[PDB]
RNA sequence: CUGUCUGAUCAGGCAACGCCGCGAAGCUACCAUCUGCUGGAUUAUGGCUGAACGCCUCUAAGUCAGAAUCCAUGCUAGAACG
């Protein structure tokens, strides 16, 4: 129906800065720096003050307006990742065969290696994304910790681990073995 | 090797390739031997982040993986007016 104007407000905490220029957002905080390209969306920005930013869609239909809260959430995730960080936790689940998980460095590249999944001789290796750190928890058995500044990279890389451990040609209601995300949260709670 | 002809011998001719054994060379047989490559993008499907719709959601923007598929790599020809 082409709403004349829709607005959202970005809250930027006391220790972050947000530089925006030609739909390229650069978010600096105590934990580092994150940048996101928004050239695929028609939006405009205004600086209310040092603690707030207005995001506006002029004369937008239903779908274009739907793409405004999405932008706000993506940039807010940039802020909360450069302040608090992002931590996902994965539990190793199996009935009989334990799942052997190791962080290796083949060719200077960190890889997650999964061995003995359902007794298979095949070895599964999942690349570790840049800016993401994996770690075997030393306080909970059979648990992998995925941490970083970028929620997108952290969650996608945890998903890559989860997807690589799919059971085939068996009743997956009975054969529940896998590596599953058990906790999504921040590094600095 | 047979029949016949050159008188015999030797050496030969003919039998509308006379017949039999072997037979190189050449050709040839899953009847013999050798050889048949590796990158990218996808479909179905499963996902991530994420609004619409204060929740939710793989989908709307964006995005990951993924088939004997597709485009290449490689192989054959080389436009007889490139």
């Amino acid at each position: 129906m082409k709403y004349i104007q829709t607005d959202q407000i970005l809250d930027i905490p006391e220790g972050v800065t947000v530089d925006i220029k030609a739909r390229v957002v650069k978010v600096t905080g105590p934990r580092g720096e994150l940048t996101k390209d928004l050239k695929h969306i028609d939006v405009t920005f205004n600086k209310i003050n040092n603690r707030a930013i207005k995001i506006t869609v002029h004369n937008g239909d239903r779908k274009h307006v739907a793409a405004l809260r999405t932008v706000k959430s993506l940039i807010a995730n940039l802020i909360t990742g450069v302040t608090k960080g992002y931590k996902y936790k994965m539990r190793f689940v199996y009935a009989h065969f334990p799942i052997n998980v190791n962080i290796i460095k083949k060719d200077g590249q960190d890889y997650v290696e999964i061995r003995n999944f359902l007794g298979e001789k095949r070895v599964r290796e999942v690349k570790i994304h840049e800016g993401v750190t994996m770690e075997i928890s030393s306080t909970q058995k059979d648990e992998l910790i995925v941490s970083g500044n970028s929620l997108e990279a952290v969650s996608q890389n945890a998903a890559d681990i989860q997807q690589i451990c799919r059971v085939r040609n068996k009743d997956i209601r009975k054969f529940l073995d896998g590596i599953y995300v058990s906790e999504r949260g921040t590094i600095v709670e």
